[PDB]
């Protein structure tokens, strides 16, 4: 498929705790339904994605869907995409807390690796096993964050805020002076991005709070190289993992507390990559887009062309307490494929 969709629902957090909250979201098989709390004697609304990942309880529970799991479904089956030389992208997406960082990072501890960790470590780990003496590979690595439509360099603390996405008359849009790193190994792999995370949190961050309204692009650019007498062959792909601001920032209106030019960015943002990834999956059905609409899909348009493979994972809380933006983040993933 050219599209996949899949939603996660998480288990209760501290807000939902003290708000002695009610689940309202049920799965069964790929589908998910959700409770109208005030109407808690109504059918529940149903939706059907590619995937439905109940995350509500632990990892105890045998029905649990754990990061492995969703990793093995989405992350393996792009990564393979990858080393067949095509360009995939993988979108993490939903309310502020719903659980996007979660499943694309996931904490170092043992257990909670998310998808960028996994297929970080499961593509060196199909590059060592290469017995083929006549492979070379080499992994490029760049991390972003992308805010009110300036670029931050999350992998060098000297150079930050101000960075600017251009446009190469040929070879297509860039970041002016982005890192950009050779890595060899995955313990290496991992403090570049051990360090970028740290750089999404630090204290200076709360000021604007970068951490949920602004979208974490980690880019790897994967060139294969082939040797046979004589030619050598070259295959470039490239991958995005992408864990984007929070989908209720998307409003431009002032509320609540989040800045014109801020949401007006992220709906913007939001809206786009909607209108570009259903536009993907009506193409895919069957068997040119507004990329210059927002920064993000401007930057990421090679990613979301034609023989791209992408695939996104709506993060959904399970309070009855956020029905409204759950409703809608169902709805936001449902356009995108149906
Ligand atoms: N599947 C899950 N398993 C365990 N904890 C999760 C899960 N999904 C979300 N959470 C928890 O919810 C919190 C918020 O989501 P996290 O991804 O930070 O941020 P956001 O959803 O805003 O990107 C974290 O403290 C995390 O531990
Ligand atoms: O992060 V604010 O200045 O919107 O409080
Ligand atoms: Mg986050």
């Amino acid at each position: 498929a050219s599209v996949k969709v899949a939603v996660r629902v998480r288990p209760f957090n501290s807000r939902e705790m003290s708000r002695d909250s009610k689940c309202i979201i049920q799965m069964s098989g790929s589908t998910t339904t959700i409770v109208n709390p005030k109407q808690p004697k109504e059918t529940p609304k149903s939706f059907s994605f590619d995937y439905s990942y109940w995350s509500h309880t632990s990892p105890e529970d045998i029905n649990y869907a754990s990061q492995k799991q969703v990793y093995r479904d989405i992350g393996e089956e792009m990564l393979q995409h990858a080393f067949e030389g095509y360009n995939v992208c993988i979108f993490a997406y939903g309310q502020t807390g719903a659980g996007k960082s979660y499943t694309m990072m996931g904490k170092q501890e043992k257990d909670q690796q998310g998808i960028i960790p996994q297929l970080c470590e499961d593509l060196f780990s199909r590059i060592n096993d290469t017995t083929n003496d006549n492979m070379s590979y080499s992994v490029e690595v760049s991390y972003m964050e992308i805010y009110c439509e300036r670029v931050r360099d999350l992998l060098n603390p000297k150079n930050k805020g101000n960075l600017r996405v251009r446009e190469h008359p040929l070879l297509g849009p860039y970041v002016e002076d982005l890192s950009k790193l050779a890595v060899t190994s995955y313990n290496d792999i991992q403090d570049l991005m051990d360090s970028g995370n740290k750089p999404r949190t630090v204290a200076a961050t709360n000021m604007n709070e970068t951490s949920s309204r602004s979208h974490a692009v980690f880019n790897i650019i994967f060139t294969q190289k082939r040797h046979d007498t004589n030619i050598t062959t070259e295959k470039v792909s490239k991958i995005s993992l992408v864990d984007l601001a929070g989908s209720e920032r998307a409003d431009s209106t002032g509320a609540k507390g989040t800045r014109l030019k801020e949401g007006a960015n992220i709906n913007k943002s939001l809206t786009t990559l909607g209108k570009v990834i259903s536009a993907l999956a009506e193409m895919d059905s069957g068997p040119f887009i507004p990329y210059r609409d927002s920064v993000l899909t401007w930057l990421l348009r090679e990613n979301l062309g034609g023989n791209s493979r992408t695939a996104m994972v709506a993060a959904l809380s399970p309070a009855d307490i956020n029905y409204d933006e759950t409703l809608s983040t169902l709805r936001y993933a449902d356009r995108a494929k149906q």
